[PDB]
């Protein structure tokens, strides 16, 4: 751990649990203010005592709520977030030939629209406020690379991808960074280890380390890109 | 006459690319089963080819499961070659993209893709039938583009989709493929401005724009046994653009 | 059409020529074993030419022997030339290392500018299509030497594709996954049993599975594909 | 990084001293290793007693000497090891001399090997952990004008990479690489001004890139905090399209 966020307003979703939660706990240990952000708020709470640091409840995957969280987060702290980090993310797997409408929509709204919704909410109150801003989407390897059980995981996953390419072109701009990270096994509570080089699952802390390097100064010309923490996987 | 066996249904069967997939299928002697929400698009389409045309919105899950018993029930067997290519643009900056606007493209071009492979897919298996399902994606879908994030997180999606999908039917002997089209004349860019238009042409080391049959024939490729060991991948029609 | 294949005595550049020569093309039958290359010819006016792809002078020469005999250059240049020599990092010998560099990496290109060279100055147009490798894509243990070498040919080909669409030249690569040739048959057999679960169609891939998309990318079907990879692998993953 | 010695090939220039500077900042020492001996011996000076170390990363004698010659320095193999040592020889495919083609890919590519190859072998050897970062080029993915050599050879340099990392894994070595964009160094100093305020256009960030900006990103490489990083590449490009 290092200080590089001493300034920083952090919004995380999906901060109630796993990568959000390191994530959460990493960025405060360099000094950023953490606004922790979860559907459930007893999670976002909970989070909030292992770091003034705030807790938000919200669905991502609904618009009117994407915009009341950074109005509110703009209301509780006088300014807008400059690290967003989009954690908040499910799997509802099955195989293609049984995967049902619930199981799809689902999946789309809070991992892919969510993500949208986030990144376009971080960028108007940044854009608006004319503030330097870095946004990180946390994808899946599964984006880049498929897997049986996962269509619609794997789909809204490159689709988190593909968005972030594009909105870093948009809001560069801006001053306004976007990148992608691509976990690969991780232990959370969302033979294999013979597929992994490194020799074990990762932990959450090994996401969080990622993302604190891409909200930190030390990524200042890393955008649009992805960056795989997958231990070789 | 490659597909001279084979029945072939194609969404977005109308217009441009679908159109252009249709004529080229059937030149092959392919039987085909032409898809659009514009019923007359998809007749006129069929007349310029017994094949037959059907009206579906395919972003709609009853449909694309309907669209699929209708053709099983006018042909008496499932189609072995299904291509989507049923796809629209709503282009706007991520700064003011409205809701709708993500929503719509995000419906047709991804959900929409998801529930035709899946009711084909379903419709072989169960008829213990092998066939190729190939999706039109774009090379947008790998790289993004200005005024484009919902079309791009759309297109990404569909690669996604195809390349799981390629992994789990292979044991079925179905095959499943995107296509990565670049700056195709069609009327989905017929609005685009030549100013812009003529700078792209630049970027293209072929030096020109392409056509719906240069899409079509790659659709050909992969629609015929020639590609029988090409599963789970995408194929570039983009003249090397960029 | 007038085709050159180089490695063509052998597995896939051998069915390369088959098929090619099968869709009406003439075929140059180009390899380093010159009774392989003959022997391709007789099972296809085809004719047989050696050449050390390696080396700048041999493939020079091979565009010079192939001209002189044909009265034109070769519109379909298909590399399928090359070897592996595996071992681990740790243990490479540097020859181990420059001798895959030289006949899969440097061969490679000393072919596709000899065969744009003859194009150009002709103002004729071609379809150049190098064969390299999914594992030029992802890697694989073993192959430093193989994968360094197939990943440069896949870079090679992008530039090239990209110098010289304006000369009505294209070039592509084809990747392929596990096909059952001579360079295979040293795998053991509990190990294709392996990668045989991971890919998807269930079964290796033939010879006849690369030439067929080789024969797609030679024709004007593929137009307007230029400067991409095209992967040919059963899905393998 | 204050226990770790850092082997930096190319360290005389550009990118490499850059590197030197970072890691150096970080509590590394330094061997810092160029073809130009007082390149290196003053990269040395504007730096934990860091030595300078000449070779030509190209041949294997003096790839292995290299690493030997340090480990007699420092009585311990360099645990972080950054492959900076890289050349242009631009031309047209069409007009591509032998040796145009040949020395890019023997300094590129082969030089990277060698070097990869002897650090591993050093740690292995040792019982020692570490990190091999390679400065390949966003070039080596989507290719460039001019540059068929360049492109092949840092594309070499990717599936090397990955390669090394899987094999390595297992010893406790990470190897990852890093694909910088446009950035201000004597590599690009002949690019004329109008082909740079043009690129400029093509980058989202709006500038070119600094030494530094690649420096800052094999820090994190050579760190703990990438503890879970090994066989990818990341791209320090501005967005560059
Ligand atoms: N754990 C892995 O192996 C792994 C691998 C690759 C990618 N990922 C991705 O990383 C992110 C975090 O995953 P995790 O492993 O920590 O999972 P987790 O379940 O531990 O945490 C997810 C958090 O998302 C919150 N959430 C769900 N829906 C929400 C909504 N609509 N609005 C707000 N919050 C919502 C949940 O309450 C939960 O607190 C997700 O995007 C996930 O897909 C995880
Ligand atoms: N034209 C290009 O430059 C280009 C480039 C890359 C990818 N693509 C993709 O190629 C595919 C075909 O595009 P095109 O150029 O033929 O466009 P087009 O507008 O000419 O054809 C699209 C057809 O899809 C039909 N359609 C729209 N919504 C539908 C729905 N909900 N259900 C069923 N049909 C529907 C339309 O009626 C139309 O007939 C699309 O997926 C498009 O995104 C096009
Ligand atoms: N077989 C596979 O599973 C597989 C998979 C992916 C890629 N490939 C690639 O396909 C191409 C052909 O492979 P194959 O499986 O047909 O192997 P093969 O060994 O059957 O054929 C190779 C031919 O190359 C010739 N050759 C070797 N060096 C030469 C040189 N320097 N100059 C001229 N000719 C030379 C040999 O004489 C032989 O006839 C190679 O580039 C190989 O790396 C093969
Ligand atoms: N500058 C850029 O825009 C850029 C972009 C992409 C990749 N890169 C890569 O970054 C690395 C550093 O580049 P740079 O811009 O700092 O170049 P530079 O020319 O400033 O420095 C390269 C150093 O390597 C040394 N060197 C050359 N050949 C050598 C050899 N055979 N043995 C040992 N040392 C040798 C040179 O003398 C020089 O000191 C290179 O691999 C380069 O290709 C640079």
């Amino acid at each position: 751990m290092q200080n590089r966020l001493r300034s920083a307003l952090a919004l995380v979703t999906g901060a109630g649990s796993g990568i959000g939660r390191a994530v959460s706990v990493r960025l405060a240990g360099e000094g950023a203010t953490v606004a922790a952000c979860d559907l459930d708020r007893a999670a976002a709470q909970e989070t909030v005592r292992l770091l003034n640091h705030a807790a938000f409840q919200a669905d991502v995957s609904e618009a009117r709520a994407a915009r009341c969280l950074l109005e509110q987060v703009q209301a509780c702290f006088s300014r807008p977030p400059s690290v967003v980090v989009s954690c908040a993310g499910i799997t509802q797997d099955e195989f293609l030939l049984h995967m049902s409408e619930d199981d799809w929509d689902k999946v789309i709204a809070v991992n892919l629209k969510g993500t949208f919704l986030v990144t376009q909410a971080a960028a108007q109150a940044l854009v608006s406020n004319g503030c330097r801003g870095s946004i990180i989407n946390i994808s899946s390897i599964v984006g880049k690379v498929g897997n049986v059980g996962q269509t619609n995981y794997a789909a809204s996953k490159a689709g988190v991808i593909g968005l972030t390419q594009t909105a870093a072109r948009e809001l560069g701009r801006h001053g306004i960074r976007c990148n992608s990270v691509l976990p690969g096994f991780i232990a959370t509570p969302m033979k294999i280890t013979e597929m992994i080089p490194m020799g074990h699952l990762g932990d959450p802390e090994d996401v969080a380390d990622v993302v604190a390097f891409l909200a930190s100064e030390d990524s200042g010309y890393i955008t649009g890109t992805s960056v795989e923490v997958t231990g070789g996987l």
